[PDB]
């Protein structure tokens, strides 16, 4: 991978591995979403970091709040997908890191990703506005002008979503992380939580339709040795989905989403 | 990657990932277990393949029996490991894939793996004997003189394994697969059994020593609507006997050891 020639990009290109697809031999969204994390991973190498010198001084981490994908076409087995990775302050709100991800041979857009991130205290897990001494240092690798991966006025990735009541139309119970569900810091990968909401849509759903939107919202961490119970509601040749995932015993929430499917 | 000059093996190079290392930011045995899918995959791909069109017609597939691992020294996070991989018939018993794993910088020798694979009709489920005409498809693309990754007679990899007795000293119940553990025809991946064993080793271990040598029997599948216990007994470095069985009636479906070294 490289930063592209004015420093304000990332780009990486992946081959598609045997065990990273689904059963229509195309690259699952849980396969996806490992590869905006692995390239957004190497755009914090290559610029020197993903914390700056001010945020490990005061034990300051980035948290995701919210992930949207979108997905047109997921690549085949085999197939060299490329994707383009970019950040962009929002004020003292957070940042956001965008996605775009291209057919390497037709050069066409294939996916758009979007993340917002907000910043908080490692150790007593408390939220706060980006400071300017801490904004100043990561403002000199974002471009200046706004770039959206959703540019669109009324787009999918700003919609506030509903908490799911019950009953719930479907539910997965029981739910749990191993070992290879956690990341280098023993903390529950970003990703697993996909994994979960998507354990309650039925399998007929997964047999005709394909996954084109997903948007999640992140409200509170599921810790190593937690119990999740995912559940779905469907609110609609289009199917779409509400999701909650909530501790097993007290019901606390600790994601909500929604899911549009296309058929096949 | 590519087929080697002789076009008797293969080899590939891998980039290891962020997501891909634990705590010692080092790939885990699960990563590595997937590289060598993948460099299998590749391998049959590239000489036209995983059946031949024999098997095809008479509905055989090729169903691991036995994995047995052995890592000195675990890639660290952007290291890149290069990975050689060869088949070898063993008579009508079914065939061994071997794999040798290297540091692509120095050129040492940091693992290695072999695995027993036999032939099984993939609608009944029965064994059988690979036969001649379809062991004939295959020798054209295996070394004629042997070739193992672990050569030494009566080694780690050839050891017969117990089953653990009640009651395990640690266990981990209730383990279930998800979307993720399945593979491209909607069967548990063999890397999951992995994990599952690794799930009963107490944190203790895992902080404290690193895993050397994992070898792992597969009886039966999980199914994705089963339920499974995996169980652990120190037998001592420290090792360590591993069972997994279904959560009602107790079916096993694997059993292994593991080898750990201190940190
Ligand atoms: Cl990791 C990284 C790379 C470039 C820009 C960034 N802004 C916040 N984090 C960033
Ligand atoms: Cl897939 C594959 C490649 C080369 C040799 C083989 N023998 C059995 N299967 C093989």
């Amino acid at each position: 991978g490289s930063l592209t020639e004015d420093g304000l990009s990332y780009k990486e290109k992946f081959v598609v591995r045997s065990y990273e697809v689904g059963s229509n031999k195309t690259a699952t969204v849980e396969t996806i979403a490992n590869l905006l994390q692995e390239v957004g991973c190497n755009h914090a190498q290559s610029v020197g970091f993903a914390t700056t010198t001010t945020m490990r001084k005061l034990h300051l981490i980035w948290v995701t709040a919210r992930m949207h994908i979108e997905i047109y076409k997921y690549p085949a087995w085999g197939d060299v997908v490329e994707i383009e990775t970019w950040c962009q302050s929002e004020g003292r709100i957070g940042t956001r890191r965008d996605w775009i991800l291209k057919d390497s041979v037709t050069g066409e857009v294939t996916g758009r990703a979007t993340s917002k991130w907000v910043m908080m205290n490692q150790d007593t897990r408390r939220l706060q506005k980006v400071s300017d001494d801490v904004r100043d240092e990561y403002l000199v690798f974002c471009p200046q002008e706004p770039r959206l991966a959703f540019p669109e006025e009324n787009n999918r990735s700003l919609k506030k979503i509903p908490k799911l009541e019950d009953p719930a139309q479907y539910s997965m119970i029981g739910l749990k992380p191993r070992r290879a569900d956690l990341d280098m810091n023993q903390h529950v990968n970003n990703v697993t939580y996909i994994g979960w909401v998507l354990e309650s849509i039925p399998q007929e759903i997964v047999d005709t339709h394909e996954l084109q939107v997903i948007t999640l919202d992140y409200r509170r961490e599921c810790q190593q040795d937690d119990v999740v119970d995912s559940l779905t509601t469907t609110t609609s040749n289009d199917s779409q989905f509400l999701h909650l995932l909530r501790l097993s015993g007290d019901g606390q929430e600790i994601n909500r989403g929604t899911t549009l499917w296309r058929k096949k």
